[PDB]
C-alpha cells in the first residue's frame, strides 16, 4: 500500500495552495480537478460519452466541453448533474489510480474537493487532511479569483459539505484563514514529517 | 487516438443467450468489440488496476498467490454478503467504465460494440449507446446451454437468471433483437449481415 492522503476542503479554502507546499517537499500530487479538466478538454477521455449523453449542443467547436452551457444546465437540472457526474467520476477515479500507480514520491496526496461527501474516497485514503476556513473567506476568495458573484459561490458552497461535517471527518486540519499563506509552511513541514513516519510504518 | 462521433452499439442478453457468439460474428465483419467482461478480468488479473484497492478493502485472503483475485473465494463472499457485493462493485465498475472508454477511443473499426451483460439493468449504459441489441432466447435454452458449457445444475443457473432482467424487460428496452434459439448458430450470420449494414449506415449518418 502506497501511503495515501486525501486532501480536501471547500471551494476557495486553499487546497491548491497547501497541495503545492506538500509537492515542494516531495509528496506526489494527484489533483482530481486537473484530471476532471483534462478528461473534458479537446480529445478528452470523457467527451464521447458526453456528446452521446447530452448531444453536440454541449460540445464546443474545438471538441472540448462547452463548460458554460453545461455550467448552467447542471445547476438548473440536478437530474443532469447526476448524469454528468456519472460519466466523469468513474473516469476521474480511474485516472487517479493510474497516476498513483506511477507516482515516485514517498506518499501520495489525492486532492479531492468532494472527499467526505463520498463514501468511496474516505475508504481509499489512509488519512484525511482538511484545509479549513470560514465560509465568507471562501466567498471573497472565489469572487476575486474566478469573477463569480456571491450567489454563484454560495450555490457551490451549498452543494458541498458543511465546515462542521468536514472537520468531523478529518484526521488532520489546516486552518487557512491568515491574511497570508507564509505561515502555512510551518504546518506543512510538521505534517510532511508525520506523513513520512506513517508511510514508513505501512 | 481519435474519431469524431464514434457509433456505439450495446450488445446484451442473459446468461447463455449468445452474446459471445453474436459478438464474434460482428467482429468478423469488422465491428470493433469491447467486451466489458474481458476488462473485468484484466483489472483483476495479476498486476490489475483494481487489485490494490481490493487487497486494501478485503485483505490478502482474497489475493491468490500469483497476485490476481481469488475469483472463487470472492464469488462466494459477494453472494453470501450483499454489503460486500456493493463494496467490490464500487471498486470494479468505475474502472470497467473507464477502460471501456479508453478501448473505444482506440478502436479502429467503423463502429464499436460494447458487450455488457447487465446492460438494461443499468441506467448509464442505455444512455451511453446509440442502440441496444438484445440477443434473446428462452430461459430453458439458457439453462441447457449453461449446464452443458459450465457443468452447473438447473438450480445454479436458475439462481443467476433470477439476478438478471427478465426476457420481457430486455426485449422492451431493445432497439434490435436477435432470437438465438435454433439448434445451431449457422443462421445467425444472415441476421448479423443485415444488422452490420444498417449499423454502417447509422454510423455514416452521424459523421
Ligand atoms: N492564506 C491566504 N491568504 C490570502 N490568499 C489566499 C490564502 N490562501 C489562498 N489564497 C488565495 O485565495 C484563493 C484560494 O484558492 P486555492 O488555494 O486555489 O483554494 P481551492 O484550491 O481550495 O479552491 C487563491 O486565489 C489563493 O491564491
Ligand atoms: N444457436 C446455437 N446453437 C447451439 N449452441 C449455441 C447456439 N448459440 C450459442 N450456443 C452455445 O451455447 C453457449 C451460449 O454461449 P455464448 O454465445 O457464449 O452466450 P453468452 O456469451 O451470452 O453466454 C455457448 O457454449 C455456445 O457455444
Amino acid at each position: 500500500h502506497m501511503y495515501a492522503i486525501g486532501l480536501t476542503g471547500g471551494i476557495g479554502s486553499g487546497k491548491t495552495t497547501v497541495a503545492d507546499l506538500f509537492a515542494a517537499r516531495g509528496a506526489s500530487l494527484v489533483d482530481t480537478d486537473l484530471i476532471a479538466h483534462r478528461i473534458t478538454a479537446p480529445a478528452g477521455l470523457a467527451m464521447p460519452a458526453i456528446e452521446q449523453t447530452f448531444g453536440p449542443a454541449f460540445v464546443a467547436a474545438d471538441g472540448s466541453l462547452d463548460r458554460a452551457r453545461m455550467r448552467a444546465l447542471i445547476f438548473s437540472d440536478e437530474d443532469a448533474r447526476r448524469r454528468l457526474e456519472a460519466i466523469t467520476h468513474p473516469l476521474i477515479r480511474a485516472e487517479t489510480e493510474r497516476e498513483a500507480r506511477d507516482a515516485q514520491g514517498p506518499y501520495v496526496i489525492f486532492v479531492v474537493p468532494l472527499l467526505v461527501e463520498s463514501r468511496n474516497w474516505k475508504a481509499r485514503c489512509d488519512r484525511v487532511l482538511v484545509v479549513d476556513c470560514p465560509v465568507d473567506t471562501q466567498i471573497a476568495r472565489v469572487m476575486q479569483r474566478n469573477g463569480f458573484t456571491r450567489e454563484q459561490v454560495e450555490a457551490i458552497i451549498a452543494r458541498q459539505a458543511t465546515r462542521e461535517a468536514r472537520l468531523a471527518a478529518a484526521d488532520d486540519v489546516i486552518v487557512n484563514d491568515a491574511a497570508t499563506p507564509d505561515a502555512l509552511a510551518v504546518q506543512v513541514d510538521a505534517l510532511h514529517q508525520r506523513y513520512l513516519a506513517f508511510a514508513a510504518a505501512k
